[PDB]
C-alpha cells in the first residue's frame, strides 16, 4: 500500500482507542511546535466526521516552569478561551521572546487578555485542571515517546511524517490510520 | 558549501563551547538511543585528536524512574565501568524487556554484574553523580532541545542529521562542525 508500518508510521505498544482520535503532544516552549500550529489547523478542519482532535501539552521542557505550563494549558481548555490564549502563549516565548518566570508573570499573561482573574484562579488550581495534567503526562509517558511535536493516531498509531510529500499528502496518511484499528 | 545553516545542521541560542566537545543526548528509554549506538562508536573512533565525546543522560523518559536513570548513568562514569554497563542497561530494558521497577532494582543490576555494593553505594549518592546530573538537565533545558537522540557539537550546533547520506558523509559532517566555532 501507500502506507507501510516501519516507513510512514510506527506502532506503538499500547492500546489502540476505542474510538478515532487524532493527538498531537508538544509544549509551547518548543519552536518547530509554534510553526506547526498553521498545519495542525487545517488538519482538524480536513477530519472525517465522527473523530476528536486531541492536545497534550507536555511537561519536560521550560525546566521549573514545565509543570506550570501544562497546567496553564489544561486551564485553557477548562475556560474554552483556548482559540485565543494558544496563539497568546506560543507567541509571547517565540516572537516576543518574553517567557513567563514564574507563577504569578503566567497568570498575568492571561489577565493581559480579558480573563476574570477569578476565573482563572479557579480553574488553574482546580481538580479538572489537576486531573487533565496527570492525564497528559501518563500519555507521555505510556506511548513510549522520545520529543514533540508527536501527532498519534488511535493511541498507537505514531505518525513518522518525516516521509510525507504535501499537505495534502500527510492528510491523506493520517485520515488513513484513522480507519486502521 | 555541503553543510549549510538551516539544512545540515541548526544553530542553538547557547555560548559556543571554548574548547572542541561532540555531546549525545539521550535516555536508556529510548529505542532509538539503542539502535544509535554503533553510530556512536564509530563516530568516537572517527574523532579528530584533542576532541572529547560527551554522552549526557536526560530524566524526563522512565516516570519517577527517569531522575534515578541519569543518576545510574552518571555513576557508570564515576565508576568507569561504563564501557560494560551501558550495553548492559540498554539490553535489560530492550532487548530484555525487563526495567527496574524501583532504586533496588536498578542497584541489583550493577550489583549482577560484578560492581562492589559498596562501591555503587558511595557513587550513586555521592556529590560527583549529583553534580553530573544536574549538569546533564541544565544543558538539556539551556539548549532548548524537544528529544532524543540530540547530537550537539561545540555547544552548539545541533546535528539534524536527518539528510545525511551514509555514515561517511554523518563524520564529515561532524568533522565539519567540530572546527566551526
Amino acid at each position: 500500500a501507500q502506507f507501510k508500518e516501519g516507513e510512514h508510521y510506527q506502532v506503538l505498544k499500547t492500546p489502540a482507542s476505542s474510538s478515532p482520535v487524532v493527538s498531537e503532544f508538544f509544549s509551547f516552549y518548543c519552536p518547530h511546535c509554534n510553526t506547526f500550529e498553521p498545519i495542525i489547523a487545517q488538519l482538524k478542519q480536513q477530519l472525517p466526521e465522527g473523530a476528536k482532535f486531541q492536545k497534550n501539552h507536555v511537561s519536560f521542557m521550560g525546566g521549573n516552569m514545565g509543570q506550570a505550563m501544562s497546567k496553564a494549558y489544561a486551564t485553557m481548555i477548562a475556560l474554552e478561551v483556548e482559540d485565543k490564549m494558544v496563539p497568546v502563549m506560543f507567541n509571547r516565548i517565540h516572537t516576543l521572546r518574553k517567557p513567563p518566570k514564574d507563577e504569578q508573570e503566567l497568570r498575568q499573561i492571561f489577565l493581559d487578555e480579558g480573563i476574570d482573574a477569578a476565573k482563572f484562579d479557579a480553574a488553574y488550581n482546580g481538580f479538572a485542571v489537576d486531573s487533565m495534567v496527570r492525564r497528559f503526562d501518563k500519555q507521555f509517558q505510556d506511548s513510549g515517546l522520545t520529543g514533540v511535536p508527536a501527532v498519534v493516531v488511535n493511541n498507537r498509531y505514531l505518525v513518522q511524517g518525516q516521509s510525507v510529500k504535501s499537505l495534502d499528502e500527510y492528510f491523506d496518511l493520517v485520515n488513513y490510520l484513522l480507519t486502521l484499528k
